[PDB]
């Protein structure tokens, strides 16, 4: 079999607040199964020290999606608490294989919609520019599909090497730190003040492949969870 992302120890404390939602949004382990072994080519320990995740498929997706810590249910939290919600990661995004052209890494999701996706995509226009092969932050500022309910951001371009991203919310406002440099500051998401179902997701989520046999592939060399 291949070795377990749980075998190691650098993973069981996001491991441990968190479901494997695999290859849809149903169940594909436990918080425990994940702690206790669970491994697959979807889902497997990478270089022994990634956790690797593989997915194809138009909104097909391999993902950690937050959970209630030590075996809880699934969790909800508000952008506007007073504490700090941070998830923090090192993230390797390889070349992606012809036909994979959005792999979403890192989300903040609620009941309803994600409030932001951090993706990796091939190509874009962006406020008039084109960017490539890089990594974008796209925020909900509504819940309609006009360009207004978005505000989109260049993160990165994609590097070889790991990337740092630390993702806060605090008191309706999102930062994004990348390798270390702030580069989205105190965004505004007031549009979700009432909402308490907020929770974080990571892993690979495959966005409007041109093939539906791609294999869009990620690798975590670290990822957490924190309320400050
Ligand atoms: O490209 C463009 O055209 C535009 O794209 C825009 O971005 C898009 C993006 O490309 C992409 O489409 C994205 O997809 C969203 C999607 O719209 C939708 O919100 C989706 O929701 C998922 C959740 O992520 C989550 O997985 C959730 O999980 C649920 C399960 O569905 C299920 O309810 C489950 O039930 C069990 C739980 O145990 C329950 O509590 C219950 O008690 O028991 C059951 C059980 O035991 O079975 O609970 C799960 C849970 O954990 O909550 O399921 C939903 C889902 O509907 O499947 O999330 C994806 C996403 O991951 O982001 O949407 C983007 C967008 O609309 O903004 C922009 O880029 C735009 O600029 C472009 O133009």
């Amino acid at each position: 079999f291949l070795t377990a992302v749980s075998s190691i120890d650098t993973f069981l404390p996001v491991l441990n607040e968190a479901k494997l939602q695999w290859p849809t949004s149903a169940l594909a382990a436990s918080s425990e199964e994940l702690l206790g072994g669970y491994v697959g080519s979807q889902f497997y320990l990478q270089d022994g020290k990634y956790m690797q995740f593989q997915i194809a498929g138009s909104s097909n997706r391999c993902e950690l999606r937050q959970m209630i810590p030590d075996g809880g249910s699934e969790i909800g939290w508000a952008v506007d608490d007073g504490t700090t919600h941070t998830a923090t990661s090192s993230i390797v995004v390889p070349e992606q294989v012809d036909g994979v052209e959005e792999v979403t890494i890192m989300q903040i999701h609620s009941g309803e919609a994600p409030q932001l996706r951090i993706s990796w995509i091939r190509s874009k226009s962006l406020d008039g520019v084109a960017y490539e092969d890089f990594i974008m932050s796209t925020v909900r500022i509504g819940t309609g599909d006009s360009s207004d309910n978005f505000v989109k951001t260049h993160l990165a371009d994609r590097t070889a090497g790991a990337m740092s991203f630390q993702i806060d919310v605090k008191d309706s406002k999102l930062t994004i730190t990348v390798n270390g440099n702030v580069v989205v500051n105190g965004q505004d998401l007031s549009f979700w003040d009432g909402t308490d179902s907020c929770y974080f997701k990571a892993g690979a989520f495959n966005n409007n492949p041109t093939s539906e046999s791609a294999t869009a592939r990620i690798k975590f060399a670290a990822l957490a969870w924190v309320d400050h």
